[PDB]
């Protein structure tokens, strides 16, 4: 394992629905490839947010209930926050929490 890094705050967004209105609460933490990609992930904190947002709020309830759902969901936040870190990259996205009211 390499060094983990919390998203203090936990994500809350619409999803896609045709049924109202649904949500998506959401705690995510990232798995780094090495140490120094700590430092340019604080620095780049407000863009990881803003990326994954983006991300989930794309999404509709089917897509992220099944196990198949959430890990597609993973990578497709891993692979996108990838593309604009240089000092590292993402291993790997867990939820330490995920609710759907």
């Amino acid at each position: 394992l390499g060094p983990l890094y919390a998203i203090d705050a936990p994500f809350a967004v619409n999803l896609v629905s045709q049924n109202g209105r649904r949500y998506l609460k959401a705690s995510i933490s990232l798995e780094l490839s090495n140490e120094k990609l700590l430092n340019e992930v604080k620095v780049k904190d407000t863009a990881i947010k803003d990326t994954i947002i983006e991300i989930l709020s794309s999404k509709s309830v089917e897509e992220v209930v099944t196990n198949k759902g959430k890990n597609k969901l993973k990578d497709e936040i891993k692979s996108h926050l990838n593309s604009f870190l240089i000092d590292g990259f993402i291993k790997n996205v867990f939820f330490t929490d995920f609710i759907i009211q």
